[PDB]
DNA sequence: AGTGGAAATTCCCACT
DNA sequence: AGTGGGAATTTCCACT
């Protein structure tokens, strides 16, 4: 039923894992940019439907430890 | 050296009574004269510089009001 | 000659 | 995959 990064309505089984739309175009544009993001915050931040744009760094990090990977 | 005192970025002048530059300036007028329902993923407390300022309107927000920042302030001058 | 409004324009992103 | 919005810079305004 759910996005496993943020809990919005999941789309399917994108790069290995369970999500939703934005969470799989967030992740691949993370990937392919050189992008070092850093938390405001303590590396713990509540991904949800609503926040999940404040931190692009809890995100990312969330997206990997959920094993998303460029392949399926 | 002055800096914004809400995101440390360069410091443009006294905007809204208080030490800022020109993006927390239109920031905080932008939230003020809209609606500011901004949700912190955080603790409430989230470190806000020029390159994190984006992460976290409701921090940002709160610093800005923290800080003393309210349109009127120009206005008295007596 | 120097400050600080607000508006306008441009730039940057999100999700559709 | 094009509309919408948020952010940030640039500009012009009144008043010293
Ligand atoms: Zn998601
Ligand atoms: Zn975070
Ligand atoms: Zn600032
Ligand atoms: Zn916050």
């Amino acid at each position: 039923k759910l996005c496993l990064v943020c809990s919005d309505e999941a789309s399917g089984c994108h790069y290995g894992v369970l999500t939703c739309g934005s969470c799989k175009v967030f992740f691949k544009r993370a990937v392919e940019g050189q992008h070092n993001y850093l938390c405001a915050g303590r590396n713990d931040c509540i991904i949800d439907k609503i926040r999940r744009k404040n931190c692009p760094a809890c995100r990312y990090r969330k997206c990997l430890q959920a094993g998303m990977n460029l392949e399926a």
